[PDB]
């Protein structure tokens, strides 16, 4: 079985600005988890077939990664602070379906997830 196509990054109907709101997405939030120790298994799409996990996407049908986050910040595909913090949290719920308390990854997501939270409770005043 094949992977799915990645999540779209860039659409040429979707208006687009810049935010405070936005510029902390980027270069706070995704920035500490990127850097972060536990960060390499999100810093992609699952590659199901590199990995052979046929059944990830089987399980998972609304997969999210960093690297997707990343890249739609980058190309300003959110417009909305909250469009990006569902992404995260659809990444790290992914994480908990298909795996099992004692998996590194699931410590690794908690971990992950602790500075997630940590980093979006100090998120600036909208415009
Ligand atoms: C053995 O699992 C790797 C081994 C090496 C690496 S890797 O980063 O060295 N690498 C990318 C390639 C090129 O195609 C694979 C080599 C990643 C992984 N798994 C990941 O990322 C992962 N991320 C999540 C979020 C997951 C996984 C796989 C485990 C269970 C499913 C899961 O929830």
């Amino acid at each position: 079985s094949m992977n799915p196509p990645p999540p779209e990054t860039s659409n040429p109907n979707k208006p687009k600005r810049q935010t405070n709101q936005l510029q902390y997405l980027l270069r706070v939030v995704l920035k500490t988890l990127w850097k972060h120790q536990f960060a390499w298994p999100f810093q992609q799409p699952v590659d199901a077939v590199k990995l052979n996990l046929p059944d990830y996407y089987k399980i998972i049908k609304t997969p999210m990664d960093m690297g997707t986050i990343k890249k739609r910040l980058e190309n300003n595909y959110y417009w909305n602070a909250q469009e990006c913090i569902q992404d995260f949290n659809t990444m790290f719920t992914n994480c908990y379906i298909y795996n099992k308390p004692g998996d590194d990854i699931v410590l690794m997501a908690e971990a992950l997830e602790k500075l997630f939270l940590q980093k979006i409770n100090e998120l600036p005043t909208e415009e």
